């Protein structure tokens, strides 16, 4: 709704940008493992036909397994290339969507994959890392769990990259719509980012938007449920932005809008996006997977 | 709201794409002047510091003055370069915002300029043409007034350019939000386009969004008031897309969203867009100029 007591200048100076945003994280793996205090950490890589990059991402994280990281899983979304064998050969456990939750038939999309990994993992903390990253740095996982292990009351950590010496959906769609609908969340540098960590308590109890909606849906549901102070962001390093075609970005934008409208009380038409020059159509989903807590008691493998 | 009776495939095949969309207009200036039937035509060029291009745009239209076109005006928005003298030297009449409507102090933005030109022009038909166009073709005005003069019941004509052998705000923001909020309007190729014509009756009776909202606001208000059949589009030729910086586009996108939310019953926060890396803020307007018919009777120069 209408928030005339908040201005763009207020946001640019917001205290949250100081206490909850680490622009130069300096934690070490030893002291983070020290602060685990009995909490376990699961790392999850969603993967659909990522044979060229998945091993390289797994390798940057594998030295943490058995120490800081307790579980390192690639959640395979029906890949037909060599994603699975290469992930296993890089030291990761690979789980299909069917094995993660066999009672429910798989739907397409990233959100489905991450939702199912809630049922396949056991960590009190779950880190998500895209498996298409070309230049993954081995400090990703430690910088994402920093605030969850040390700071009090953080439940979601979004990892951002500073741009070198620009994601267009993020800059033109996600952040401006957040300015209009959830203005405090414009403090989050990269709301659509694929690198983030969250507590199991939180993630088990919110729905999962399907497809490309999942990241922004999780951000907005966390904010609505727990306030801005429950969210943090950390600099993961200097990744430069990878190229995608505008037609991909247009359909992705449509789903980002539907997922945001869904959480912000805005009635979405449900009509997919047509593109011309001729016609090219795409589809949008308006139904989330319900909170995974909903399925408790009724699974062969317990939660 | 929710429109489950309409699909993206329905839109890609919509009859409107046939009867109201001219992909190869063939009208001639002589037969269009023939069909004027006593209606006059005003052409308006909004202009803020456009000294390099304004004359070139005026010249492509000046041969029509006294024939098809009855008025050729550049509405100067406070330019400090040589926009005014160069427009006059190219054969156009130049009118400041103050001279167009002296009772009301000028607000910044394109929408303000076009709204004020309603009070400075007299044509039953008004054509708007951006004054920053690098390669303007002299068939622009004739192709825009085609449907208004010949076809029945058209009241708004949007001119589109086919891309050579892509506006990012149009493709990622305006068209996807229209898919969610006014799905029929995704049939319009370039909703944000600066080249369009409309009947005086229509334009006098709708508000004018300020700033970068004006084009999409006029499209949506026309659609709501008169239905899709009152709108047409025509191919103006092969213009390639000109470059703008993403930071411009981000603020422009924010205002497009606010203008669309305003017309579609969506409560906009009114908070401007902040951008980081640090902070850079911009502002958004939530107040339109009311329909110009509102001011009738109360102006020194009559309407
Ligand atoms: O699903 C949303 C999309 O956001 C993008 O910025 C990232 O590349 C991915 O996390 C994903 O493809
Ligand atoms: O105001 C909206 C903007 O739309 C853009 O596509 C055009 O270049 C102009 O008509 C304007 O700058
Ligand atoms: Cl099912
Ligand atoms: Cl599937
Ligand atoms: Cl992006
Ligand atoms: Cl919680
Ligand atoms: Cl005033
Ligand atoms: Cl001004
Ligand atoms: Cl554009
Ligand atoms: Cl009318």
């Amino acid at each position: 709704t209408l928030v005339p007591d908040l201005t763009a200048t207020d946001l640019a100076r917001h205290r949250w940008l100081t206490d909850n945003s680490w622009t130069r994280p300096t934690w070490t793996v030893a002291e983070l493992e020290a602060a685990k205090a009995g909490r376990t950490i699961s790392v999850v890589l969603p993967a659909l036909n990522e044979e060229e990059t998945v091993g390289g991402v797994v390798e940057t994280i594998r030295p943490l397994l058995g120490g800081l990281v307790d579980e390192l899983i690639v959640l395979d979304s029906g890949s037909t290339d060599d994603t699975e064998i290469r992930a296993m050969a890089a030291g990761a456990r690979v789980i299909s969507r069917e094995v993660a939750l066999p009672e429910v038939a798989p739907q397409p999309g990233k959100g489905e994959v991450l939702w199912r990994s809630l049922a396949a993992t056991t960590g009190d903390i779950i880190v998500f890392i895209d498996s298409d990253l070309i230049d993954p740095d081995p400090m990703f996982v430690p910088k994402l769990v920093g605030p969850l292990l040390l700071s009090e009351g953080v439940h979601l950590v979004k990892g951002f990259y500073r741009r070198p010496l620009g994601g267009r959906v993020t800059e033109l769609v996600a952040r401006p719509l957040l300015a209009a609908l959830r203005p405090e969340l414009t403090c989050v540098l990269q709301p659509l980012g694929g690198e983030y960590a969250g507590t199991r308590e939180l993630l088990m109890s919110v729905p999962f938007a399907p497809g490309y909606g999942v990241e922004i849906g999780l951000l907005v549901d966390t904010y609505d449920r727990l306030g801005l102070d429950a969210i943090a962001q950390v600099n993961l390093g200097v990744r430069a932005h990878r190229n995608r075609p505008l037609t991909d970005l247009a359909a992705m934008s449509r789903q980002v809008i539907a997922t945001l409208f869904s959480r912000c009380g805005v009635p979405d038409s449900g009509v997919g996006l047509t593109q011309f020059f001729s016609p090219r159509t795409s589809e949008v989903s308006l139904v989330d997977r319900p909170p995974m807590n909903t399925l408790r008691g009724k699974l062969a493998a317990a939660l």
